[PDB]
Formats: structure tokens, sequence, C-alpha cells
């Protein structure tokens, strides 16, 4: 169905993905112990093509994260195919969620969902084709909100995923800023996240406190392009915020 390029020189990286498939296969309760033995033999024994891993394993077993990792290793870039795979990921997650309106169930789901995206993002964030933040961020927002009780969704729940996945506060800020000013809709949700982001940046980064005061931060209760403290500072001292700051 989908044809990915393979290179002999990438065998060691392909081996890594086969190890990851192997681990999933090992715990996969849908698979027969005898077949497992065989798949393990295969997966540890030789190097399959990317096309093979995708179409013979990731697709049939519905290992969506693996599919995304194969895309990355194969230098596959097609946006539609990629976001379609992300979509399958989200929907399979929706399938396993138990929506009782219980605060704990909401928390647990939010947790497992976050862990899943954090893990995948740690592996693929260095790629703007496989981890297109500008497009994934709104998708995660919509997803949370289609799924959970509004009253169970804490500000920061979305943006922190990307931060923890390894996106710089800097990059995340500029992307969310462009999301906010580029939408003719409410933005209330984008705004709370941005508010959370900036407060997190402040209390995390002395180099960022060294620029804006405790007072100039406690004011920001809900973000606005004019409320933007980073904006203000730059309208005075330039747009050099220093090198990228990541979460520790």
């Amino acid at each position: 169905i989908v044809q990915l390029a393979s290179r002999i020189q990438d065998a060691c990286e392909v081996a890594g993905i086969q190890g990851d498939i192997l681990s999933l296969v090992y715990t996969d309760a849908r698979i027969d112990s005898a077949i497992k033995d065989e798949l393990i033999k295969t997966l540890d024994g030789k190097i399959l093509s990317t096309s093979e891993l995708f179409n013979d394993f990731a697709v049939p077993l519905s290992y969506h994260e693996i599919a995304l990792f194969i895309f990355k290793i194969a230098d596959f870039r097609d946006h539609e195919v990629i976001m379609a795979k992300w979509d399958e990921l989200f929907q399979s997650l929706r399938m396993e969620f138990n929506n009782t309106g219980k605060k704990e169930d909401s928390m647990n789901f939010i947790n497992l969902l976050s862990n899943v995206l954090i893990k995948i993002g740690k592996n693929v964030q260095d790629s703007e084709f496989i981890f297109p933040i500008f497009e994934l961020f709104p998708i995660v927002c919509n997803f949370f909100y289609e799924t959970l009780p509004k009253e169970h969704i804490v500000s920061g729940s979305i943006v922190s995923i990307f931060i923890t996945a390894g996106v710089s506060f800097n990059k995340m800020y500029y992307i969310l800023k462009e999301l906010i000013e580029t939408s003719d809709s409410d933005n209330s949700v984008f705004n709370k996240e941005m508010t959370w982001l900036i407060h997190e940046w402040y209390k995390s980064d002395r180099k960022f406190r060294d620029i804006i005061s405790y007072n100039d931060i406690i004011h920001l209760k809900e973000y606005k392009i004019d409320n933007d403290p980073i904006e203000k500072y730059v309208k005075n001292s330039g747009n050099n915020l220093g090198i990228c700051f990541y979460k520790e």
C-alpha cells in the first residue's frame, strides 16, 4: 500500500525499530506463543526493509507509533499520510478510554495519553515532517476537548506534553504565538496554554527571570498579544533571548 525507501547503510537504525516491534510483539496478547517465537527469530536475525516492517508489522498489528518511527527512519515526508497515521493513533487511544466523568479516570487517561505522545515525540521531534508541531498542537487540543469533561482539563495539560517531549520553550512559544494570532476563532484554549507556558518558563529559567520581573509575571492571568511580557522585553532590548532553553 505504502512504499518507503530503504538503504543498506541504515540497517542498525532499522534493527532498533525491529527491537521496538519485538518488544510490542512479546507482550501482544493477540498473538500466538508459537508465532511469537518465529517473529522474534525474524526480528533479531535479519534486517527487513522499511516497506516490509510497515506493511507486514506496523499496519497489520496497528502499532501506530512504530509506523511513525518507520516513516522517520525512511525519510518519508508526505504530510497527509503522516497526519493520517497520527489520526489512527489518537482514535485507538480514544477507543480504550473509559469516560465516567470521574476525575481520576480523566487524570489517568490524560496521563497515559501524555506518556504516549512524550515517548513518540522524544523519538521524532527532531523531525518537522513527522512531528509537525504547528499541526499537532491544535489536534491535541481538539482531541482533549472532544474527549474529556471541560472541568477536568487543567491549563498546561497540552503544551507541557511538547515541552516534556523535548521541544524548547523558545520554539513552543513562537509556534503557539503564531497559532494564536493566526486564528480568527476564540483562542481561549490556546491562551491558557500560553499563559501556562510563560509562567513555567519564568519559574524554570533564571536567564528568563533576568529579563522580566516577578511583578511583570504575576499580572499575566490570561495571555494576550498586548499582555505579552516577552513581547514587551523585545520591544526594548531586542529579540535575542539567548540560546534555546529546554526543560531539565
